[PDB]
């Protein structure tokens, strides 16, 4: 009876202490694997990553089960366990995502299905910590007693990166420019610094994130280490801008690799610096994803218990495949796939899903959108707009099943609310729109260096972001740039014997459609015209398949102090 009870809940809670001892056990190598350049493995490891947190919940679902198999499917029993599992928390550092790890199981367990707030931690159970004193530092306070120069050559001299840097002087001195350019030299003497004890490693760069402590108040400071073709570790360009930390930060880069004893705290100093990311965002900055999908559905029901609108399909041109709404004053849309498609697609629901989960554990390089994949979300009938209602009930019956006040949707995705690009094309002018132009070029140029060619590149498949970035999302367009055949001359029209094959893709007709607005034709032209050469692209298929990976900056490339400085 009662033993039991107790195993279980004992076996769930061991089960998280595993997981997070290999999560951090992964983190921990990526030192190693930038010091020593090897590109290949850093992303292998976002990868495994990724899976250790499904994989331990698998262990011990199995576990639960074979322990009884019996009781496991009883909702009466689970009850008990759930209370036990709670007595265990008050102690444990990371109970948060010890609750995620308990609803976790719990969903496993009953197939996603009747998630009252009294059968699992959908709110938390544990009072909010409003922190004292953590039990170790985290991170480490520098003054200038003689500082800037001395007090970079201090920090610089604290990384336990073991390579050679190609003239620190040279970068500390850039470093003290800035600053003194931005500071003034009076208040830069009266401003300190606090960098976090732990780097934080993302692709081939090894970052370091601290606070610059102005009089005026305190400000981001982070340093994006790079590393020369041939092991020289150099600081390209300083950062001291909330908004460009909110970039390094994005919801479109991959997770940062930071090793992190204990998440919640370093959550909240996290907070100082942008200040604009909610919880959710901030532990899916750091890699606890599946925590923050936990934070994410508690801020989706805090703001729809206080908001009086309702669910309406999202503005824009509506899709051949997914069918995507959002709350009005929500900065999210939901996603499902569609029963059947427009009679121009051919391809399975099993496709797009994959291309979901391809994109997901793959180098978002800053312009692909992460997003949160949930099986029977719920959903109150008197929530969702007449217009939409009809919609779902026609275009996702299949997925929708009825309960009288409440709906649930079985498969569906959620991710950052961004503003079609089609949209703002038709909305910006003059250097807004210059910018747009050049972001979406930029966009299109990375995703292709990072073996992903955007299956449509029409505008309508992009987002503009907050900060006016475009950001790919419509992902079952997608493939493999090592994948496709780049043809020279466009076949005929007559708006066929001029056989094309699946793959075939022609540069040149992009012309037609990405240049078809007067408006913005030239600006292309300007700025992106190589993306109508199909040498252009095969070029950049070629270093892909001689394992090249190339370089991504979080960043305005004329920053970087190789730049500005000379
Ligand atoms: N992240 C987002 N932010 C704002 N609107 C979005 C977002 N994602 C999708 N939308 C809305 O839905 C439309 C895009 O639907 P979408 O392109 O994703 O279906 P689909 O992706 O075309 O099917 P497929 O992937 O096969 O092309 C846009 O018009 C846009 O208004
Ligand atoms: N259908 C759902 N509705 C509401 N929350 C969910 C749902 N599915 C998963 N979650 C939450 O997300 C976390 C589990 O993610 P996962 O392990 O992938 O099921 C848990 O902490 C749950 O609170
Ligand atoms: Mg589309």
């Amino acid at each position: 009876p009662r033993g039991l009870e107790l195993l279980i809940a004992q076996t769930i809670l061991q089960g998280f202490d595993a997981q997070y001892g290999r999560f951090l056990e992964v983190t921990s190598g990526a030192q190693q694997r930038f010091e020593q350049a090897d590109w290949h493995a850093v992303q292998q490891a976002m990868k495994n990553r990724i899976h250790l947190y499904d994989h331990h919940v698998g262990l011990v679902v199995e576990q639960l089960r074979c322990i009884t198999n019996g009781q496991s499917t009883d909702a009466e029993f689970l009850l008990r366990v759930k209370e036990h599992y709670t007595r265990l928390l008050p102690d444990y550092p990371r109970f948060e995502i010890a609750e995620s790890f308990f609803n976790s199981v719990y969903c496993r367990l009953f197939d996603h299905r009747s998630l009252t707030p009294e059968r699992l931690f959908i709110f938390s159970s544990q009072p909010e910590r409003r922190f004292r004193t953590i039990p170790r530092p985290l991170a480490k306070d520098f003054h200038p007693d003689h500082g800037w120069e001395s007090l970079l050559m201090r920090v610089i001299s604290d990384l336990p990166l073991r390579l050679h840097w190609q003239n620190k002087s040279r970068d500390i001195h850039y470093i003290i420019r800035h600053l003194t350019e931005t500071l003034g030299p009076e208040n830069l003497s009266k401003s300190h610094l606090q960098v976090a004890n732990e780097l934080f490693y993302r692709n081939k760069a090894a970052w370091l994130v601290g606070k610059l402590i102005t009089p005026s108040g305190t400000l981001p400071f982070l340093l994006p280490i790079h590393q020369t073709d041939d092991g020289e570790l150099f600081i390209d360009t300083c950062l001291t801008t909330t908004a460009e930390a909110s970039i390094v930060f994005g919801f479109a880069r991959s997770y940062f690799m930071v090793y992190a004893p204990l998440p919640a705290a370093l959550v909240e100093w996290l907070r100082e610096i942008l200040p604009g990311k909610t919880t959710a965002e901030l532990y899916m900055a750091i890699g606890c994803q599946k925590h923050a999908k936990t934070e994410s559905y508690r801020e989706y029901l805090v703001y729809l218990q206080g908001c009086n609108e309702q669910f309406i399909e999202a503005p824009g041109i509506r899709g051949m495949v997914m069918l995507v709404f959002t709350l009005p004053g929500f900065d999210r849309v939901f996603k499902v796939i569609k029963d059947k498609f427009a009679p121009q697609k051919e391809m399975s629901a099993a496709h797009v899903r994959a291309c979901y989960q391809l994109v997901k554990e793959h180098d978002r390089v800053g312009r692909m959108a992460d997003t949160q994949e949930f099986e029977n979300f719920v959903l109150e009938k008197r929530h969702i707009s007449p217009a939409l209602m009809e919609l779902l009930l026609q275009e996702a019956a299949e997925k929708i099943t009825d309960l009288g006040e409440q709906i649930v949707i079985r498969h569906l995705y959620i991710e950052r609310r961004m503003v079609p690009l089609n949209i703002w094309l038709e909305q910006v002018e003059g250097q807004q729109l210059r910018d747009a132009i050049e972001e979406y070029g930029n966009a299109i140029r990375q995703l292709a260096a990072a073996n992903i060619f955007p299956g449509d590149m029409l505008f309508k498949n992009f987002g503009v972001t907050r900060h006016g970035r475009v950001v790919f999302y419509d992902y079952d367009e997608i493939c493999y740039m090592t994948e496709v055949n780049f043809r020279d001359i466009p076949p005929p029209r007559y708006p066929p014997w001029y056989s094309v094959s699946p793959g075939d893709v022609f540069p040149e007709e992009f012309r037609h459609w990405l240049c078809a607005d007067p408006r913005i034709g030239p600006l292309f032209e300007e700025m992106h015209a190589d993306l109508f050469r199909a040498d252009y692209w095969r070029a950049l298929q070629n270093r892909i398949r001689e394992g090249h990976v190339e370089d991504v900056y979080a960043y305005r490339r004329r920053q970087r102090f190789s730049v500005r400085y000379g």
